[PDB]
């Protein structure tokens, strides 16, 4: 029970004006979520708005296309977390696992923990691009690089969590690593079907 | 009269593996194309493999949803440019502008252009999520910033370059500014409406 902490209330499209990001915060607090989402640019302002609340404001790095080098991501990480960062959502480099480079992207999410310091990384996989192989690789991966989480979407793509994927990275992370489920309309059903699947908070 | 000079060979979709770059390299060199555009994380592999050609290497920055610092986007085009890029498309800070908040526009575009050197920038506006008074004001800031090229989108999002769109932004510009128009599913036909309409190379 007490649904409303497995809320992070997310708001990431391009268009996103302040005004909507104030409203998000403002429900942020209303119904006391876990935390919000936005972009980095945003997170100065969600810092100030969200200083005395049990509210987290977490970011998003390398996204949603994780394409980026290691270098960039470190660097948008420790500046996301100058501006007030409580938390940090990378996208794993989807293109080097499906290209066989795991050494570049462990380097990748190495570097983004490395910058993070005492804060939290969650790893997109970004599953439903992913082979069932490839996602096990890349939990095993994030797990290796000292990620705290691994996240199932970013929202962006042509699907979100499955409870067959939830299932599956929980089984591969074990018992002691975050898995959350991400991506979808989303209505609580779903969230209740995650968390069955083995996500967590 | 001779269009593969008005194509950039593009491929940026995240699932994007080795294989399929080295190939968008081998034909773009072969039917000698303008540019490859890659993401950041294949620049080096592009400049290796282009470096005897008059090809160039061009990356995107802050791609493709525009919502990092400027910081971040500065930093992420000089180690581009580090690894080999030749030329540089930045996305604009769609939010900010759809805020009013011209000031950090300008600052971002700015920063990418400082961080630019003697390498060429691109604008690009995102018009399918823009009234015409932002795709108006994004031409004039990225043109007061000192952007070489405004570019109509990223090809990810609900639209691309349309006729309209193109005119509009030469229109804004004036005739010594590049137009590019990117984006969505495009034949050669389109190609030819919008250098028809006002587009550059």
């Amino acid at each position: 029970m007490k649904l409303n902490k497995y809320i992070d209330h997310t708001i990431l499209k391009p268009e996103t004006t302040q005004e909507q990001v104030e409203k998000i915060l403002a429900e942020a607090k209303e119904y006391d979520f876990a935390s919000v989402c936005v972009n980095p640019t945003w997170v100065a302002l969600a810092a100030e708005s969200l200083k005395d609340s049990d509210v987290k404001v977490c970011t998003v790095i390398g996204f949603p296309l994780g394409a980026n080098t290691p270098a960039v991501k470190a660097f948008e990480t420790k500046d996301a977390i100058s501006n007030g960062a409580d938390e940090i959502d990378m996208v794993i480099n989807i293109g080097a696992l499906k290209t066989g480079n795991y050494d570049l992207v462990l380097e990748d999410i190495k570097a983004v923990v490395a910058a993070s310091g005492d804060k939290l990384v969650k790893v997109i996989i970004e599953a439903c691009l992913l082979t069932d192989d490839e996602k096990v690789k890349a939990c095993q991966l994030s797990q290796e690089a000292g990620a705290d989480y691994v996240k199932t979407s970013t929202g962006f793509s042509t699907g979100g969590a499955t409870v067959a994927d939830v299932a599956l990275m929980r089984k591969t992370v074990g018992p002691d690593m975050g898995v959350k489920a991400s991506g979808g309309a989303r209505s609580y059903e779903d969230a209740i079907a995650f968390i069955e699947a083995g996500a967590s908070r």
